[PDB]
């Protein structure tokens, strides 16, 4: 088939082969209850300047020459643990293509590196940043904010991310819808006893990422912090594109 | 302030007076448990030919002159209890006027009346519906759909909902989120161990509504059905709109 359906509610089974249901790259890896993005020393503290990348090993099918496109859901809790504040740099929730592998630490987030990052033409991914750091050099807003990159870490929509949230280190929910009939990608983000953040942008994948692309999660730091993902869903549907 | 913000995590304090906190209005009665939207007999066994509403008391304020615009989101629980397949006629949230009512019983919802339904000069609404009935008069699509209604029970957009979830009666859990800067309504519709549905589309509702709404849920059979809210979450904030 040309879906995708999978749930993990949480990851306690930390006992999968590397590349069997997850890939781990760069310093990301599988402890017990999580997927961790970046590197921490002995008691679990965050060591600076790393990267790594926790993505799903199969395939997904995004669009095909005949109009299909698929349509998706995704949903996940994370932990971005925090050691003071700011911290920097946060995480993103990708589609890249397959053989695409994690790449600059810190302010890149392991899905850019320093020379092609504000160069659309030199890179194929649409990502949902946590953005921790304001960088200046790819107009970062002035706070913690949620983005939409396209090809490109200086985000084509941001919306605010409250400072107690984004350095709150308190469990977080995060919703990601695309509908490919619309070219609609929508983030909700939900703090238990909090605030929501709504942040939706029109983006047609299939104009900017290939057929079938990886999906995962990427973390660059940066300092004082470390990424914990808890659960994650993710469905794909056909519905609405002739199949 | 400007924004909302309120969570009932259940309906099992059902001893608060009509109209303090929520409004029911028709047939929408308050049950232990449950906002029901449109009569049952004695047994809890759907009556033919009723419509009632639950919403939400204060005012909720929209836009204003001045640019300023609310962001939202909102997310429930229900259970659309079906006594076969297939059952009519379905359920919707909406934001609607202050002053309004409920309308028409059947393919209406509630929320429009026989003679102006498919006119968009005579109503201002808003609406997310789970129709369960196709009803070709208003072109509704051959199948159980999620659909979006602006000013018109002909919606704007569908998507697939499958008999199965439309007429299996199992808790249903929706996410509808606005995002006031890029004028984006998204709908998610999750079932537990089964699929999403997901259905966005590009509506702004400072050119449709008025400054200030009443948001609730609305229904109308029909037969065989009734709609029970189990909860019921709303978040509305108006950053990124210059406040
Ligand atoms: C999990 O499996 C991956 C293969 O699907 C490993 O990545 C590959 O690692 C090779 C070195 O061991 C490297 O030459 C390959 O290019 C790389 N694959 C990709 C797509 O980059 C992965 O190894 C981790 O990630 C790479 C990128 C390095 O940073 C390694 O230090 C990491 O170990 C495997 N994970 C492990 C061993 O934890
Ligand atoms: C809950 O409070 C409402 C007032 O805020 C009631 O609605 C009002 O009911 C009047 C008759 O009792 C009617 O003249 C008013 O127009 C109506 N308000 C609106 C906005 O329509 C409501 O009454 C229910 O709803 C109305 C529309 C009728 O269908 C009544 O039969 C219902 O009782 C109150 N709910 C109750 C008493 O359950
Ligand atoms: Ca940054
Ligand atoms: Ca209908
Ligand atoms: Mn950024
Ligand atoms: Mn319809």
């Amino acid at each position: 088939q040309n879906t995708v359906n999978f749930t993990y509610p949480d990851f306690w089974s930390y006992s999968l082969k590397n590349g069997t249901e997850i890939t781990f790259l760069g310093d990301a890896t599988r402890i017990p209850g999580a997927l961790q993005l970046t590197k921490t020393d002995a008691n679990g503290n965050p060591v600076r300047s790393s990267a790594g990348q926790a993505s799903y090993s199969e395939p997904v099918f995004l669009w095909d020459s005949t109009g299909k496109a698929a349509s998706f859901y995704t949903s996940f809790t994370f932990l971005l643990k925090n050691y003071g504040a700011p911290t920097a740099d946060g995480l993103a929730f990708f589609l890249a293509p397959v053989d695409s592998s994690v790449k600059d630490y810190g302010g890149f987030l392991g899905l850019f590196r320093h020379e092609t990052a504000a160069d659309p033409s030199k890179n194929q991914v649409v990502a949902v940043e946590f953005d921790t750091w304001i960088n200046k050099d790819w107009n970062d807003p002035p706070y913690p904010h949620i983005g939409i990159d396209v090809n490109s870490i200086v985000s084509v929509a941001t919306t605010r991310w409250e400072n107690d949230d984004a350095y709150g280190s308190s469990i977080a929910t995060a919703h990601i819808t695309y509908d490919a009939r619309s070219k609609i990608l929508t983030v909700l983000l939900s703090y238990e006893h909090g605030r929501d953040y709504i942040l939706s942008h029109v983006v047609d994948l299939a104009k900017v990422l290939p057929q079938k692309v990886r999906i995962g999660f990427s973390a660059g730091v940066g300092y004082d912090e470390v990424t914990y993902i808890l659960s994650w869903h993710f469905f794909s549907t056909l519905d609405g594109t002739n199949k």
